[PDB]
C-alpha cells in the first residue's frame, strides 16, 4: 500500500482485511507471502570465479595475446629444444603476463564492495508481530514480515519494514531516520492521516520507514510495503538501473585496441604479399615447414611488438600513487580510474552546510521593538560577538557593549530562546571545547542566552563544565515546561506550553512560547511587546520588522532568522490536542511579536579561493541548500560563485519553480543554474541528468542513503567522511574533511596526473609503434629475426616501464587550474602528434633491423656480406654448395639480435626525455626538470647488461654481450632520436597554431 500515510488506520486495515487485534491468519500470511514476496532487497548480482575470469579474457588485446601464446607454443615442441631447450622459453613468458593480469582482476573484484550491498545492513535480521495463530508477540526473521502485518517496535529497534502506525502505546514515539530524510535529531511521529498522497517522506509522519531506528518509544504499526517497495527499496532498484559509463581514457583504450586488432590484421595481409613471390617457386625443392614456421616466429612477434603490455601495470601504478597523495589531501579515491574523470569535472554541483559552511552556528544579530507610537515605530538591535558555540562574547548596541538585563524585551527574548529549545551545550574536556548538544541552530539559542546573562547572575565564579548552561538553567527554574509542539514544515514554527513555576511573583498565567520562520510566526501576531507591554500589531510595525528581517537575511549578512513570540493567553489546557500536529498552527495564533534572531552559518575560510580556482579552471560551480531562495542566493554572493551586482534570475531555483517548469525548460535551467535551494533528492538526480544532456561531467555530493541515486548516477559521486557507509560506497571519492575546498584540490590533482599519464602512454605506444616496424621489416625483407617476443616483452614490461612511471612524476605545468576542463573526447595522439610518432616509429624499426643487418651485411665480425642476398638466410642448408662458401647457423647468430635489442633499448631512453615535454624543446625545460626520470633511466640500462652477463639469463634471451666498441655503433645508430624530435618540436611551436 503505497500511499498509506495518506490514510487513516481504519482505511489501512480494511484494505488488508485485518484486525488489530489479531494480526493476520496463517492463510493470510501464506498469500500475503505470494502476492508480495519475502522482506528483502534481491541478492547481490551475479558473478562467479569461473566468470571472473572469462571476462578477464574478453579484452580484445588480451585475446590476441593469449592467441600469439599458442602459436609460440608450437614453435616450441616443432623446433629442437635439443639446439636451443631455450626455446620452450617463449611460449612461457606470454602467458604468466595473461595470468598476473587475470589474477589482478579477482583479487580487485573480490575487494570490491558493492553500493546495493551496503543497503543491506540496513537490514535487521529479526522483527515482531502479532499473528492470529498465538496471543502474545512473535520474534520472526525480518523477510518473513508481509504487508499486512501487525508489527510492534520499541527503543533500540531497527525498523524492518515501511510501517503505518496505528497505535503509539508510549507517551510519545521518537524516529531517528536521518538516513533517509538528514534529519539529524530524532523526530517525533503521530497517527493521524497526512492529507497529501504526494508527500516527501520527511512529512510523513505517520510512517516508520524499513531500516531506520526507534529513538524513544513503544508503538503498532501495520506493515504497508515490504522488500523492493519501501523507500530504501526504490532507492536500490534506482542504484540498480542506473549504467555507470567508461572513463574516457578506458574507451580510448578500448578504440586503441579495436583499432590495434584491425591494423594489425592489416599487416599479416601485407606480410604475404611482397613475399607472394613464393607462389612462383617450384613446388619441390624449398622446406615449406620452415617457411611456415618463419610467418609464425615472426606472427608471435608482431602481436607482442604492438601490444603496450606494461602500460595497465604503469597506469595502475601512477594512480595508487597519486591517490596515496589525494588522501593527504584528505581527498580519500575509491576508483581508482575516477581520478581521470575527475580531472575532467566540468560541473560541481555542492551541498552547503557543512561543505561550503562549518555548520558552526551562531547568533551574530537580535531586535526588539523599542517604541511603536502611530506610524512611528523604532527598534532595539543588538549584535552579539563570538561566533562559536562558547560561553564567550558580549551584546553591542551601536557597536557600544550593553547590559541585556537593562532590556525587558531583551529577558523574554532570552526565555524564549532557553525554553523554546530542546537543544543544550556541554562542555568537553578531552578536546578542551565547548560542543553542541542537538540541533546546530538551536544550540546557538542555547549559547546566546549563556551571552546575554539577562539576570546578572554570578556567572565569574563558575566553573566551565556548569558555565555551559548556567543562565538558560536559570530561566528552566521560572517556568515549567509542560508540553512541547514540534516544529513541522507546514508552518516553520515550535513552541513550548509553560505554567509558572511556585512563583514568588503570582504571574498572568501559562504561556506559550514560540519561534520559527518570521513570515508565518509573524503574520499569528496580534500584538508587538515593548519591553513588558503590549501593543496591537500594525503596519508600519509589520513592515519596520519584516524589512530589517530582509536585510539581515538578503545582504551581506547572510543570516538565518527565528522570529520569537510568545501566546500571553493561550487555550486551557484541557482544550489542546497534542497527538496531531495538524492543530499546531491554530495553538500557535493570537501571538504577542518579541523579537528576531539573526544566526550565521559561516563559509569555511578557504571555500572563497576554490570558487575562484572553479572559475579560473572554467568549472561551474552549483550550489545546494536548504535556506530560502533570497539567503541562497546572498550565500552565493558572499562566497563567489554570483558577483555581488550580477543578475541572477535565471540561474536561481527553488525545487518548486523546477517543477513547476515543462521538461524542456527545466533541462535549459540546468546550463546556466547555479543556485538550488529547497530541492528534494529526487531533484539531484534529475539536475545530474540535464547536464548530462548536455555532455557536462558531473561531479555532485552526498553523505545520506536518499542521496546514493545522485552519487551513483553523477560521474564523479562525493561522499562526506562523515556521512552514511551507503553514500561512501556509492561514491567515487570520500571527503575526509567534508570540505568543499577538498573536491577543487582533487580535481587539480586529477589534472596533473592526467597530464603525465598522456606521457607515458603516449610513450609505450609510440614504441610499440616502432617494434611493429621492425617486425614488419624482418619478414618484408627476409632477415633472420631482428628482435625476439622473448626480448620484446622485457622490453615493454621492464626497460621501458620504468621510465613509464617516472614520467607519471613529471613536474605540473603551472598554469593548469587556468585552461578550461579537457574534453573527454581529446585524442591522446591526432593530427600532428600522430605524424611525429609516425616519424619515430619509422626510425627505431630501422635502427634495430640495421644493427642486427650491419653485423650482417658491412661486417667486422659476422659473414662481411658487402651487399648480398642474405634475405635468403633460409635456404642456405642445401644451397650453400650453391652460392655460400660460409657457414649458416651465423644465421641463428644472437650477436645480431642483441645489436638489435641494444639499440632498441637505448632508443626508448632518448625517447623517453623527449617525452619529458610534449612540445617543449630541453632547450627551455633540461631532463633535470625530472628527478626521478634521469634516474630510472640507469636502471633499466644496468638490466640490459645483466641480461647480457650473468651467466643464466643470455642463452634464455639468445644474447651476446657485445665489447668496448660494438657499442659505439649502438650509440651512433640509436643516439640520433634526440634531434629528431627535437626538430618536430620546433615545428610545432612556430608555425602550426600553439
Ligand atoms: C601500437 C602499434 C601501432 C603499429 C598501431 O597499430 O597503432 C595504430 C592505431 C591502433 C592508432 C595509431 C596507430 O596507427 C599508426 O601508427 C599508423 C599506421 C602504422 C602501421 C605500423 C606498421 C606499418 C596511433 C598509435 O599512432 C600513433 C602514430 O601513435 C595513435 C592513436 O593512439 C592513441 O591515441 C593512444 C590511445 C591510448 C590512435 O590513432 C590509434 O587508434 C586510434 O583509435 C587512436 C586515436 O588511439
Ligand atoms: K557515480
Ligand atoms: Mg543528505
Amino acid at each position: 500500500m503505497e500511499a498509506a500515510h495518506s490514510k487513516s488506520t481504519e482505511e489501512c486495515l480494511a484494505y488488508f482485511g485485518v484486525s488489530e487485534t489479531t494480526g493476520l491468519t496463517p492463510d493470510q500470511v501464506k498469500r500475503h507471502l505470494e502476492k508480495y514476496g519475502h522482506n528483502e532487497l534481491p541478492a547481490e548480482e551475479g558473478k562467479s570465479l569461473w566468470e571472473l575470469v572469462i571476462e578477464q579474457f574478453e579484452d580484445l588485446l588480451v585475446r590476441i595475446l593469449l592467441l600469439a601464446a599458442c602459436i609460440s607454443f608450437v614453435l616450441a615442441w616443432f623446433e629442437e629444444g635439443e639446439e636451443t631447450i631455450t626455446a620452450f622459453v617463449e611460449p612461457f613468458v606470454i602467458l604468466l603476463i595473461l595470468i598476473a593480469n587475470a589474477i589482478v582482476g579477482v583479487w580487485q573484484e573480490r575487494n570490491a564492495e558493492n553500493a546495493i550491498e551496503a543497503l543491506k545492513e540496513y537490514e535487521p535480521e529479526m522483527g515482531k508481530v502479532y499473528r492470529a495463530d498465538r496471543k502474545s508477540v512473535q520474534r520472526i526473521k525480518a523477510r518473513d514480515i508481509v504487508p499486512g502485518d501487525i508489527v510492534e517496535v520499541a527503543v533500540g529497534d531497527k525498523v524492518p519494514a515501511d510501517i503505518r502506525i496505528l497505535s503509539i502505546k508510549s507517551t510519545t514515539l521518537r524516529v531517528d531516520q536521518s538516513i533517509l530524510t538528514g534529519e539529524s535529531v530524532s523526530v517525533i511521529k503521530h497517527t493521524e492521516p497526512v492529507p497529501d498522497p504526494r508527500a516527501v517522506n520527511q512529512d510523513k509522519k505517520n510512517m516508520l520507514f524499513s531500516g531506520t531506528n526507534i529513538a524513544a518509544g513503544k508503538a503498532l504499526g501495520i506493515v504497508a510495503t515490504t522488500g523492493v517497495s519501501t523507500e530504501i527499496g526504490k532507492i536500490r532498484d534506482q542504484m540498480a538501473a542506473t549504467e555507470q559509463d567508461k572513463t574516457p581514457l578506458q574507451q580510448k583504450l578500448d578504440e586503441f585496441g579495436e583499432q590495434l586488432s584491425k591494423v594489425i590484421s592489416l599487416i599479416c595481409v601485407a606480410v604475404w604479399l611482397i613475399n607472394i613471390g613464393h607462389f612462383n617457386d617450384p613446388v619441390h625443392g624449398g622446406s615449406w615447414i620452415r617457411g611456415a614456421i618463419y610467418y609464425f616466429k615472426i606472427a608471435v612477434a608482431l602481436a607482442v611488438a604492438a601490444i603496450p603490455e606494461g602500460l595497465p601495470a604503469v597506469i595502475t601504478t601512477c594512480l595508487a600513487l597519486g591517490t596515496r597523495r589525494m588522501a593527504k589531501k584528505n581527498a580519500i579515491v575509491r576508483s581508482l580510474p575516477s581520478v581521470e574523470t575527475l580531472g575532467c569535472t566540468s560541473v560541481i554541483c555542492s551541498d552547503k552546510t557543512g561543505t561550503l559552511t562549518t555548520n558552526q552556528m551562531s547568533v551574530c544579530k537580535m531586535f526588539i521593538i523599542d517604541k511603536v507610537d502611530g506610524d512611528f515605530c523604532s527598534l532595539n538591535e543588538f549584535s552579539i560577538t563570538g561566533s562559536t558555540y562558547a560561553p564567550e562574547g558580549e551584546v553591542l548596541k551601536n557597536d557600544k557593549p550593553i547590559r541585556s538585563g537593562q532590556f525587558d524585551g531583551l529577558v523574554e527574548l532570552a526565555t524564549i530562546c532557553a525554553l523554546c529549545n530542546d537543544s543544550s551545550l556541554d562542555f568537553n574536556e578531552t578536546k578542551g571545547v565547548y560542543e553542541k548538544v542537538g540541533e546546530a541552530t538551536e544550540t546557538a539559542l542555547t549559547t546566546l542566552v549563556e551571552k546575554m546573562n539577562v539576570f546578572n547572575t554570578e556567572v565569574r565564579n563558575l566553573s566551565k563544565v556548569e558555565r555551559a548552561n548556567a543562565c538558560n538553567s536559570v530561566i528552566r527554574q521560572l517556568m515549567k515546561k509542560e508540553f512541547t509542539l514540534e516544529f513541522s514544515r507546514d508552518r516553520k514554527s515550535m513552541s513550548v506550553y509553560c505554567s509558572p513555576a511556585k512563583s514568588s511573583r503570582a504571574a498572568v498565567g501559562n504561556k506559550m512560547f514560540v519561534k520559527g520562520a518570521p513570515e508565518g510566526v509573524i503574520d499569528r501576531c496580534n500584538y508587538v511587546r515593548v519591553g513588558t507591554t503590549r501593543v496591537p500589531m500594525t503596519g508600519p510595525v509589520k513592515e519596520k520588522i519584516l524589512s530589517v528581517i530582509k536585510e539581515w537575511g538578503t545582504g551581506r549578512d547572510t543570516l538565518r532568522c527565528l522570529a520569537l513570540a510568545t501566546r500571553d493567553t493561550p487555550p486551557k489546557r484541557e482544550e489542546m490536542v497534542l497527538d496531531d500536529s495538524s492543530r499546531f498552527m491554530e495553538y500557535e495564533t493570537d501571538l504577542t511579536f518579541v523579537g528576531v534572531v539573526g544566526m550565521l552559518d559561516p563559509p569555511r575560510k578557504e571555500v572563497m579561493g576554490s570558487i575562484q580556482l572553479c572559475r579560473d579552471a572554467g568549472i561551474r560551480v552549483i550550489m545546494i541548500t536548504g535556506d530560502n531562495k533570497g539567503t541562497a542566493i546572498a550565500i552565493c554572493r558572499r562566497i563567489g560563485i554570483f558577483g555581488e551586482n550580477e543578475e541572477v534570475a535565471d540561474r536561481a531555483y527553488t525545487g518548486r519553480e523546477f517543477d513547476d517548469l515543462p521538461l524542456a525548460e527545466q533541462r535549459e535551467a540546468c546550463r546556466r543554474a547555479c543556485c538550488f535551494a529547497r530541492v528534494e533528492p529526487s531533484h539531484k538526480s534529475k539536475i545530474v541528468e540535464y547536464l548530462q544532456s548536455y555532455d557536462e561531467i558531473t561531479a555532485m555530493t552526498g553523505d545520506g542513503v536518499n542521496d546514493a541515486p545522485a552519487l551513483k548516477k553523477a560521474e564523479i559521486g562525493i561522499a562526506m567522511g562523515s556521512g552514511t557507509a551507503v553514500a561512501k560506497t556509492a561514491s567515487e571519492m570520500v571527503l575526509a574533511d567534508d570540505n568543499f575546498s577538498t573536491i577543487v584540490a582533487a580535481v587539480e590533482e586529477g589534472r596533473a596526473i592526467y597530464n603525465n599519464m598522456k606521457q607515458f602512454i603516449r610513450y609505450l605506444i609510440s614504441s610499440n609503434v616502432g617494434e611493429v616496424v621492425c617486425i614488419f621489416l624482418t619478414a618484408a625483407l627476409g632477415l633472420p629475426e631482428a628482435l625476439i617476443p622473448v626480448q620484446l616483452l622485457w622490453v615493454n614490461l621492464v626497460t621501458d616501464g620504468l621510465p613509464a612511471t617516472a614520467l607519471g612524476f613529471n613536474p605540473p605545468d603551472l598554469d593548469i587550474m587556468d585552461r578550461p576542463p579537457r574534453s573527454p573526447k581529446e585524442p591522446l595522439i591526432s593530427g600532428w602528434l600522430f605524424f611525429r610518432y609516425m616519424a619515430i616509429g619509422g626510425y627505431v624499426g630501422a635502427a634495430t633491423v640495421g644493427a642486427a643487418a650491419w653485423w650482417f651485411m658491412y661486417a667486422e665480425d659476422g659473414p662481411g656480406v658487402t651487399y648480398h642476398q642474405l634475405t635468403h638466410f633460409m635456404q642456405c642448408t642445401e644451397d650453400h654448395p650453391h652460392f655460400e662458401g660460409l657457414d649458416c647457423e651465423i644465421f641463428e647468430a644472437p650477436e645480431p639480435m642483441t645489436m638489435a635489442l641494444s639499440v632498441l633499448v637505448t632508443i626508448e631512453m632518448c625517447n623517453a626525455l623527449n617525452s619529458l615535454s610534449e612540445n617543449q624543446s630541453l632547450m627551455r625545460m633540461p631532463p633535470w626538470v625530472n628527478i626521478w626520470l634521469l634516474g630510472s633511466i640507469c636502471l633499466s640500462m644496468s638490466l640490459h647488461f645483466l641480461i647480457l652477463y650473468v651467466d643464466p639469463l643470455p642463452m634464455i634471451f639468445k644474447l651476446k654481450a657485445l665489447d668496448l666498441t660494438q657499442w659505439l655503433m649502438v650509440l651512433k645508430i640509436s643516439l640520433p632520436v634526440i634531434g629528431l624530435d627535437e626538430i618536430l618540436k620546433f615545428i610545432a611551436r612556430n608555425y602550426l597554431e600553439g
